[PDB]
């Protein structure tokens, strides 16, 4: 038959959880040791004003647009990271077993509709309650100086934090979240997918792996499996939301500039 038993599940897990160690170069864990303090390193450099975020442009490890204002400069540090992000999520996405198999057109599909609800599900995983890392985790910048950017760009970021909170009590690690990621890219119901069912037999399985995954790593918890779908369902209206302010600041920043590989993404949305 076709359907999968508990050996072949784990299995399967174990080979998405190592196209998440060889994709990804900031993982959970290396997040949390630089914010828990445990690096060896000393803590990260704080962006927290103007001052230190000319002095992080003049010092810390990092080709933007030639700069503007201060509001401006960091929406355009916010897309380079996130043009980052989705090259290795494509990466990851070529590893997960049976990706690679499906029509081409429906990787690039999936790829499209299905990259930002993994950033901003990733994007936790650097971020509390405080503030995120920046610069490959050098740098720290506050949550405060980023509600002090003038509108609209201020309103970009502040939805991310409230959802990074919630979604980091579940205390998720990096195997948990190598199938949660696998699970929002390989989503049947992003539009213009040729081969629907071929997809949705895909996600159906790595969320079996992810239920069975979830008993062995957090035996304890409660509702974990069903809180994670809601998760899923929540980061779906986040990027929605997300979409309508880019568009917002498309129509009435004309002097920002939007990356050319994230002007296609967001193309055919409006
Ligand atoms: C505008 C925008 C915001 C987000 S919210 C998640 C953030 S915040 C962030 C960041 C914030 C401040 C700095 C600073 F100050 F420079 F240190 C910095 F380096 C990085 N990086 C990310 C991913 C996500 C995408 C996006 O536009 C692109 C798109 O939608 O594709």
């Amino acid at each position: 038959g076709s359907h999968m038993q508990v050996a072949d599940l784990k299995a399967f897990s174990k080979h998405i959880y190592n196209a998440y160690l060889k994709n990804f170069n900031m993982t959970k864990k290396k997040a949390r040791s630089i914010l828990t303090g445990k690096a060896s390193h000393t803590a990260p450099f704080v962006i927290h004003d103007i001052e230190t975020l000319w002095q992080a442009e003049k010092g810390l490890v990092w080709g933007l647009p030639p700069y503007k204002e201060i509001s401006v400069h960091v929406f355009y540090r916010c897309q380079c990271t996130t043009v980052e992000t989705v090259r290795e999520l494509t990466e990851f996405a070529k590893s997960i077993p049976s990706f690679s198999s499906l029509f081409l057109n429906d990787q690039v599909t999936l790829l499209k509709y299905g990259v930002h609800e993994a950033i901003f599900a990733m994007l936790a995983s650097i971020v509390n309650k405080d503030g995120l890392l920046v610069a490959n985790g050098s740098g720290f910048v506050t949550r405060e100086f980023l509600r002090s950017l003038r509108k609209p760009f201020s309103d970009i970021i502040e939805p991310k934090f409230e959802f990074a909170v919630k979604f980091n009590a579940l205390e998720l690690d990096d195997s948990d979240l190598a199938l949660f990621i696998a699970a929002i890219i390989l989503c049947g119901d992003r539009p213009g997918l040729m081969n629907v069912p071929r997809v949705e037999a895909i996600q159906d399985t790595i969320l079996r792996a992810l239920e069975f995954h979830l008993q062995a790593n957090h035996p304890d918890a409660q509702y974990l499996f069903p809180k994670l779908l809601q998760k899923m369902a929540d980061l779906r209206q986040l990027v929605t939301e997300h979409a309508q302010m880019m568009q917002r600041i498309k129509k009435t920043e004309t002097e920002t500039s939007l990356h050319p590989l994230l002007q296609e993404i967001y193309k055919d949305m409006y």
